[PDB]
């Protein structure tokens, strides 16, 4: 029985991915990417082990809304990205390939100068125009105009009804499988609770992925009490910047995050892990700034995501070491004829997560970490895997005891084909610099 903790998500900003059906030299303009472009790359995505895609919003936007987040019409596809038919086609085609489609949904606000502002029957549809002054004050966070965006009043039953109805409508119309929920910390928990109860009732197993941009796992985790299934893991991202983004950096922060997640969240396996997104600098730029090779960095970093708990979420272009700084330079036009070195690697590790249940459902034990060389063990049912990640500049040796693994078994490697024979003293792993290995325990009984 496939569940959401089994998935891996390829995350696409639509206008910036693939134009098959507008000024490319304007960093804040439309580049032309559309839904037909997404559909044409489903096999491409599936091959790297992704079982699901998340699209940025595709509703009709206010002028300039290339990214989709400035909604105008909640009941219409933006003509820049194509038609309702195109979208239905995308979902059908993904479904043929056993892939899920999550759409990006905004309940918090509409685009700048939205017409409802000047509609007398919808004056009560908005909070008084106010800046968010104290980003630790929940009332301001919830009533303020986020980056000046007209902020909707979900306490008004008309707004609450309009939004929920619209959300349900797209599920019925196109058979999507989830929503990534925008600006969740800006909308009251009592609304999300009802939204979740109602939207998710349209379709069995319909998944909500919340964006609560906080570095405090307890803050995010409380929203899990209000019907949102999973969350983008911003606390992990903080760890990623200090660990995976720099060679010879301890990987302990990453595990500490998990240890905290498992305790704070009811569903810690539905936390979306990411090396970057459309709101951060590119991981490639983090690596370059650290005077590291992006190629080996990304291969190493994505191996952690694909071997750790949660739901891996990879931003389009990561697989070609896409460079980029602050929004909008992190949204460059995708390249489908770049070097395939990371793609070929991902074609090993991505699918490997799908093929070994312990990587999707196992526990997550730290057997060893010292200065960037980490060894982890995951167990699920009869299966035991051991993941070793060498984040250092040299070959590393790690000895595991017969108290950390059953005695006298064998460990087969699934990245570099390798075998490790246990003895009376335990097991010895040796990894070259900046390499990882996934071992599955082999039984001799
Ligand atoms: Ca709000």
């Amino acid at each position: 029985e496939r569940t959401w903790q089994d998935e891996a998500i390829y995350f696409i900003m639509v206008d910036r991915f693939n134009n098959m059906d507008v000024n490319v030299n304007d960093p804040k303009g439309y580049f032309g990417g559309d839904l037909k472009g997404v559909t044409a790359k489903l096999d491409y995505i599936k091959e790297m082990g992704f079982t699901a895609i998340w699209l940025t919003p595709i509703f009709k936007n206010m002028p300039g809304g290339y990214h989709g987040y400035w909604i105008e019409d909640f009941y219409q596809v933006d003509p820049h990205f194509g038609t309702l038919g195109d979208l239905k086609t995308l979902v059908k085609e993904a479904h043929k390939r056993d892939m899920k489609v999550i759409l990006d949904f905004v309940a918090n606000h509409v685009g700048y100068n939205h017409p409802w502002l000047h509609d007398p029957t919808k004056k009560d549809w908005f909070h008084p125009k106010k800046e968010i002054f104290d980003w630790n004050d929940q009332t301001q966070l919830e009533n303020g105009w986020v980056y000046g965006l007209p902020d909707l009043a979900q306490e008004n039953p008309e707004v609450k009804t309009y939004l929920i109805d619209a959300a349900k409508w797209w599920i019925k119309e196109t058979d999507i499988d989830g929503y990534r929920l925008d600006t969740v910390r800006h909308v009251p928990k009592s609304f999300w609770q009802e939204f979740a109860k109602e939207v998710k009732s349209v379709k069995k197993d319909f998944f909500l992925l919340g964006e609560v941009w906080s570095d405090d796992p307890r803050y995010i985790a409380d929203y899990g009490k209000y019907g949102i299934d999973g969350f983008v893991d911003y606390p992990l991202y903080g760890a990623v910047k200090q660990s995976l983004a720099r060679r010879d950096a301890s990987l302990r922060p990453l595990y500490d995050v998990w240890e905290y997640n498992k305790t704070f969240y009811d569903r810690p396996y539905l936390l979306g892990s990411f090396l970057d997104n459309h709101d951060t600098v590119r991981f490639t730029k983090l690596a370059i700034d650290n005077r590291n090779n992006p190629i080996s960095r990304i291969k190493l970093a994505m191996t952690y995501l694909f071997t750790a708990p949660g739901i891996p979420i990879m931003y389009y272009g990561t697989e070609i070491a896409m460079n980029g700084g602050q929004d909008p330079d992190n949204r460059r036009l995708m390249d489908f004829r770049a070097d395939p070195e990371i793609i070929d690697y991902l074609k090993k590790i991505g699918p490997l997560r799908q093929e070994l249940p312990s990587l999707r459902r196992g526990d997550f034990t730290l057997l060893y970490e010292k200065d960037g060389m980490a060894v982890l063990k995951r167990q699920y049912q009869d299966e035991t895997t051991v993941i070793a990640i060498n984040n250092t500049s040299e070959t590393q040796h790690v000895h595991l005891t017969n108290d950390q693994l059953p005695k006298n078994k064998e460990l087969r490697g699934f990245l570099l084909d390798d075998l490790v024979r246990g003895d009376e003293d335990g097991y010895d792993l040796v990894l070259d610099r900046e390499t990882a290995e996934v071992y599955k325990l082999r039984e001799k009984t």
